[PDB]
């Protein structure tokens, strides 16, 4: 079986989280690609049991390309029913993730916990919690 972790980053953060989550998840012997957004193709969603996206938090929301990517793209991937799982770096204010977790359970995903979002660069142990999201993704997945 396999999952995809989708991610937008503007200076690496959020990508330092998605590639953790993504070791958590090899780590149980589940197929993982960790792609950015930009690069995601429509059939590699669909294929996927199990989407994890990630954004960081610009002027309160999601960026654009991501609202846009979540609205099209992950809506036309048909993934009702399918495990979610939402993460991002913040600096104050962290609203994106969240958001992130709302659409997915409005489009019919099952969302995991926890919602994810860590301040500023992530740490080594920030990393640690990252890897464990993705355990935790891999053990849904095999338990389905
Ligand atoms: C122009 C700009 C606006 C930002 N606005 C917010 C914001 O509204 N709320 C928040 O929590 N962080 C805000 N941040 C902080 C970023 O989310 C934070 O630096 C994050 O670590 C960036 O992660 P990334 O490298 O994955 O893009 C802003 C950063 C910039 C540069």
């Amino acid at each position: 079986m396999k999952a995809i972790v989708v991610y937008l980053s503007t200076s690496g953060n959020t990508k330092a989280m998605a590639e953790a989550i993504g070791n958590g998840i090899e780590s149980k012997n589940v197929d993982v690609q960790v792609i950015s957004f930009y690069d995601v193709k429509l059939d590699e969603l669909k294929e996927a049991e199990a989407i994890a996206v990630g954004s960081s938090t610009f002027y309160y929301k999601m960026l654009l390309p991501m609202e846009k990517f979540m609205d099209e793209t992950l809506v036309a991937s048909n993934p009702q029913g399918k495990i979610g799982a939402a993460f991002g770096s913040y600096g104050w204010s962290g609203e994106a993730p969240i958001l992130i977790a709302e659409k997915m359970r409005e489009m019919g995903m099952t969302v995991m916990d926890p919602v994810l979002r860590i301040l500023h660069k992530p740490t080594d142990k920030d990393l640690q919690e990252c890897k464990r999201l993705g355990i935790d993704i891999a053990e849904k997945v095999k338990h389905k």
